[PDB]
């Protein structure tokens, strides 16, 4: 069993090969907005991603992503929570079956159709892989999607799906500018947690977005026709690759509004 969203191989049995999934400070969570403490230390978040390059697009079999040069400064997440600058490597989204499920964190219990996940590291630990055995490693922005109006700088991004359907695809995805994808309000909520798909390790400080982006019907359609597998295999739709809520236990979440 290679691991994934089934009932054989998803998250109920990511344990047996991933023993801290059964951690202290696993991702997602339900943010409990009522006992979220407004932290006014918390600075407001820098977003710079202005010289953003994204390279390419990929199925990975459990997502896709859109990956970018991180060899320099270009695309970078400072303040809010962080210490020091964090480089952007990639975005992807998680998603459902239906509107009503596809959110890896979710709000006084409430799920959202997707989410979006910016993956940034700290460039005091030089690379990704040293980064993902830290702390303080990564930052990973999340940005809810409800569905009604389209996003508009989401299309570029749903138009090539078609063309890495299955698992394994990929295509150039040059000049994409993930500034499109941001709501007005960088209003959030933070708390350090994990990675929510294998190895799940515990190197996340969690930056949730209070207002949700919204999009299309047709755009979350386009997410529901990738699949799984690899092609001349069965059909699988990439469909529900979320992973529940963990268990909060010792942590707080802390809102940087009121
Ligand atoms: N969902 S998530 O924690 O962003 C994640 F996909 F697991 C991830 F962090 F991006 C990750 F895949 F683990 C990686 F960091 F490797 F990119
Ligand atoms: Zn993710």
């Amino acid at each position: 069993h290679h691991w994934g969203y089934g009932k054989h191989n998803g998250p109920e049995h990511w344990h047996k090969d991933f023993p801290i999934a059964k951690g202290e400070r696993q991702s997602p969570v339900d943010i409990d907005t009522h006992t979220a403490k407004y932290d006014p230390s918390l600075k407001p978040l820098s977003v710079s991603y202005d010289q953003a390059t994204s390279l390419r697009i990929l199925n990975n079999g459990h997502s896709f992503q859109v990956t970018f040069d991180d060899s320099q400064d270009k695309a970078v997440l400072k303040g809010g929570p962080l210490d020091g600058t964090y480089r952007l490597l990639q975005f992807h989204f998680h998603w459902g079956s239906l509107d009503g499920q596809g959110s890896e964190h979710t709000v006084d219990k409430k799920k959202y159709a997707a989410e979006l996940h910016l993956v940034h590291w700290n460039t005091k630990y030089g690379d990704v892989g040293k980064a993902v055995q830290q702390p303080d490693g990564l930052a990973v922005l999340g940005i809810f999607l409800k569905v009604g109006s389209a996003k508009p700088g989401l299309q570029k991004v749903v138009d090539v799906l078609d063309s890495i359907k299955t698992e394994g695809k990929s295509a150039d995805f040059t000049n994409f500018d993930p500034r499109g994808l941001l709501p007005e309000s960088l209003d959030y909520w933070t708390y350090p947690g994990s990675l929510t798909t294998p190895p799940l390790a515990e190197c996340v400080t969690w930056i949730v977005l209070k207002e949700p982006i919204s999009v299309s019907s047709e755009q979350v359609v386009k997410f529901r026709k990738l699949n799984f597998n690899g092609e001349g295999e069965p059909e699988e739709l990439m469909v529900d690759n979320w992973r529940p809520a963990q268990p909060l236990k010792n942590r707080q979440i802390k809102a940087s509004f009121k």
